[PDB]
C-alpha cells in the first residue's frame, strides 16, 4: 500500500527532494512568501500568554503542521509519502474546526455589528483554506512526455499547497486579531498580553 | 503523457500506465525482448497442445505459469491486469508456488525413472524452474528509475522491464523443457494422454 502511492517507483518526498532545479528555485520562492505569513503568525502569538487561550494554541500547532508541509515540498520534514500529506491536512483541518468553534462562541458574545461580521468572515476563511489545504494535498507529483522523455512535474502541486497554506496562515492570523477585538467588545478565552 | 487513473481515492499515474507511455526509444528495446521471449512461448504452445490436461498436473501447471508470465510481459507494455508493482510482484509469487508445484511432481516422476541419463536431464531442468523462479521474483520487485538529465527529472523503466522479461524468458525456455523430459523420463516406467 506504500508501493500503491510511489510516483514513477519512489515515495513522494523522495520526488521533491530530486526535482530539477529550476522547479526547486519556484517552490523556494512560494516557501519564502510562506515564511512571511509565518512571520506575521509569530508576532501576533507572540503578543499572548497561550494559557487559557486555545485559539492561539491551536495557531501555533496548525502553523507547525504547515511547516511540515512546506518543508515536504522541498522533499524535506517528516512527511515521506502522498498519505501523511493527506493526513497533515487533515490535522490541521480538525484544528481548524475546533478554530472556528472557539471563535463562534466569542462572535455570539459579540454585539458590535462590524467587529462580529469581520471575525465571522475570517472564520470562513480558515474553513475555506482548511478545505483547499484537503484538497491540495491529494495532488500527486506528475509525469509528463516532453521531447521523447518522460520528465516529472511536481512545481505545479507544491505551488498550490503551499498558496494553500499561505492563505490559510493568514486566515489564523486575521482570526486571533479580531477573536480579541471581538471579546473586548463582550469568556471560554483569555485575553492576556505576555 | 501516462494516463491517470484512481489510485490507493485520488488521480495517479501508476506503473502500467508509466510502461504505456515510455519513449518509444525504451519500448523498441522492451519489445525486442518481448519478441525473444514470445519465441519460447511459441514452443510450450506446441507442446502442450499435444496432450491431455486430465490427470497431468505438470502441463496444468505449465499453462499456469505461462499465463501469469504474459500477464507479465503485458506489464513492459503497459497492458494486462497487472497495475501496481504490486501486482507483479504477487504475480511472480503465485508462478513461484506453481513452480514448487511442478518441481514436486517433476523430482517423483524422476526419481522413478530406471533410465540414468533420462533422470538426470529432468532434474536439471527442474534446478532451473527453481532458480528461474526465485530470479523471476528477485526482478518483479525492481522499479522504475528516475535520472536527473538535462536540467528535467527523466523516468526510465527499460531496465527493469527487460531484467523482468529476460528472467520470464529463461523459465518459459526451463518449462518446456521440463515437459519434454518428464515425458521422455515418464516412457522408460501423471497420465501421458494425447487428444
Ligand atoms: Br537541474
Ligand atoms: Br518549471
Ligand atoms: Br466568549
Ligand atoms: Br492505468
Ligand atoms: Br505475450
Amino acid at each position: 500500500t506504500e508501493d500503491d502511492q510511489l510516483i514513477a517507483g519512489q515515495s513522494a518526498r523522495a520526488i521533491m527532494a530530486q526535482l530539477p532545479q529550476e522547479q526547486k528555485a519556484k517552490i523556494a520562492e512560494q516557501v519564502a512568501s510562506f515564511q512571511e505569513e509565518k512571520s506575521k503568525l509569530d508576532a501576533e502569538v507572540s503578543k499572548w500568554d497561550d494559557s487559557g487561550n486555545d485559539i492561539i494554541v491551536l495557531a501555533k500547532q496548525m502553523c507547525m503542521i504547515m511547516m511540515e508541509m512546506t518543508d515536504f515540498t522541498r522533499g524535506k520534514g517528516p512527511l515521506k509519502n502522498t498519505s501523511d500529506v493527506i493526513s497533515a491536512a487533515k490535522k490541521i483541518a480538525e484544528a481548524g474546526s475546533r478554530m472556528d468553534k472557539l471563535g463562534r462562541t466569542i462572535a455570539d458574545h459579540c454585539p458590535d455589528s462590524a467587529c462580529k461580521q469581520d471575525l465571522l468572515a475570517y472564520l470562513q476563511r480558515i474553513a475555506l483554506y482548511c478545505h483547499q489545504l484537503n484538497i491540495c494535498s491529494k495532488v500527486k507529483a506528475e509525469v509528463q512526455n516532453l521531447g521523447g522523455e518522460l520528465v516529472v512535474s511536481g512545481v505545479d502541486s507544491a505551488m498550490s499547497l503551499i498558496q494553500a497554506a499561505k492563505n490559510l496562515m493568514n486566515a489564523v492570523v486575521q482570526t486571533v486579531k479580531a477573536s480579541y477585538v471581538a471579546s473586548t467588545k463582550y469568556p471560554a478565552v483569555s485575553w492576556k498580553m505576555k
